[PDB]
């Protein structure tokens, strides 16, 4: 059962009251204990951002209490403020009902919505719930002439510990990330502008590894750590795979074959010793031998792997008996295995829709599902030939996760809003890095 609770916080950061949030179906069981208010009915609803501090109010363009909220959450951007019963098409998704306060200054609120969700498109895990100090005639925009923020909680995941860590830039877009243990270094690049970050995983401290821009480095979306140290990035529709040193140097930019609509997408570093990469749009696998030498490996188009509109093979994985190759085609949901001496290909199963990045750990694969805002988690046979989703995990929310590296006993996955990219992305841009589950 997903829930979370909202700490309920005054101007001055006093514990004035709490929100709960239980999933019931695919719509939310609220109820909101707060005292302190006065009495009346009070606009109430759910904010897209998860920061209860100062921030600018757009109507007034000036710092007020609570203002780092941002407006209304609203999952299908009407930009239109309605009632609580409104299709999220033509209303905020976050148009909660008015809290009503006792002559005792007491605020009880017991509703169900199906507005919200704590996972999914409509999710709010690490938004806010803000309470005003006016009704809310449920028509006017942006807010209803609720007014003034008078007390605000972010909605946090029950039962989960997560670590944060924030991006500086406005359209990072984090695709891909690694992870240099020797180093203690998680790296993160740009799908907008193939910058590489490198986060120090104890400190927190973002610096920036290497510029984007040169050939080459225009786009960066897979990420590994080889053994040396080096940083392998799929190149997107460059049709590249880059190398650079552990110094923050290009070692080489490989090139594929120039085919039409090329789309480097991941890439794993397989017990064999060969980097195995995907192409999302070319229904082909690539290999970069010890060499350097980069191949077509294999020719999708005699398998039973066949090619659609979108994404198709993208997260890939290496089973450690060095027997198979694992990928996932984010269109159809489909998670191939792939022989590694023969060549052959077998589906293992599907219900992977939006599977982008994959994480293999023995007989245990995560698989970001980057519209789905999870991380699910699938059971693996001994042989690899079949498998059974066992859990969907929205963390304490996911703005489009799309990979996923180990950082010891952790996992790291990229909110890369991806799904924003050319658009308005929230900021900070961050990583999220939680317990194997
Ligand atoms: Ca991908
Ligand atoms: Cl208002
Ligand atoms: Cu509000
Ligand atoms: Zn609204």
């Amino acid at each position: 059962p997903l829930s979370a609770t909202a700490a309920l916080r005054d101007g001055a950061g006093q514990v004035v009251g709490s929100a709960r949030f239980v999933q019931q179906g695919a719509g939310v069981q609220v109820t909101v204990d707060v005292r302190g208010l006065t009495p009346g009915m009070h606009g109430m609803h759910v904010h897209e951002f998860g920061r209860c501090t100062p921030g600018v109010d757009p109507a007034v363009n000036k710092v007020v209490p609570f203002g780092a909220a941002g407006g209304h959450f609203d999952p299908s951007m009407s930009r239109n403020h309605d009632t609580p019963q409104t299709d999220n098409k033509h209303g905020h998704g976050g148009d909660t009902p008015m809290l009503s306060v006792g002559a005792d200054g007491v605020g009880k609120a017991s509703f169900t919505s199906t507005k919200i969700s704590l996972t999914g498109e409509n999710g709010i895990l690490n938004r806010s719930l803000v309470i005003h100090a006016n009704p809310d005639d449920y028509k006017t925009d942006p807010a209803g002439m609720s007014g003034a923020r008078e007390r605000c909680g972010v909605i946090v995941r029950d039962g989960l510990s997560v670590r944060d860590y924030a991006l500086p830039g406005p359209v990072d877009h984090p695709e891909g990330v690694a992870y240099d243990a020797k180093k203690g270094l998680i790296y993160t690049g740009s799908a907008q502008n193939g910058t590489i970050y490198a986060i120090n995983a104890q400190s927190g401290a973002v610096t920036k590894f290497q510029e984007g821009g040169a050939y080459g480095r225009q786009v960066a979306l897979g990420l590994k750590v080889d053994p040396q140290g080096r940083l392998w990035i799929a190149g997107g529709a460059q049709g590249t795979v880059s190398i650079l040193t552990p110094d923050g140097m290009t070692l080489a930019v490989l090139e594929t074959p120039k085919s039409p609509r090329p789309y480097i997408n991941d890439l794993v570093l397989a017990p064999d010793g060969n980097f195995y990469v995907t192409d999302s749009s070319r229904p082909v696998i690539f290999r970069v031998d010890k060499a350097l030498k980069l191949t077509a490996w294999l020719d999708l188009a005699g398998t039973p792997i066949k090619y659609g509109p979108g994404v198709n093979l993208n997260g890939i994985a290496a089973t450690p008996d060095g027997k198979y190759l694992l990928a996932v085609q984010l269109n159809t949901g489909e998670l191939w295995r792939i022989d590694l001496k023969t060549k052959a290909v077998k589906k293992v199963m599907d219900g992977l829709v939006n599977g982008d990045g994959l994480l293999l750990d023995g007989r245990t694969l995560y698989v970001a599902r980057n519209k789905d805002q999870v991380v699910a988690k699938v059971s693996l046979s001994a042989d690899y030939g079949s498998g059974q989703l066992v859990a969907q995990e929205p963390l304490n929310g996911l703005r489009f996760p799309a990979t996923l590296a180990k950082v010891g006993n952790d996992l790291v996955v990229t909110q890369a809003q991806l799904d924003r990219i050319g658009g308005t992305p929230e900021t900070p841009f961050k990583l999220t890095r939680f317990a194997k589950f």
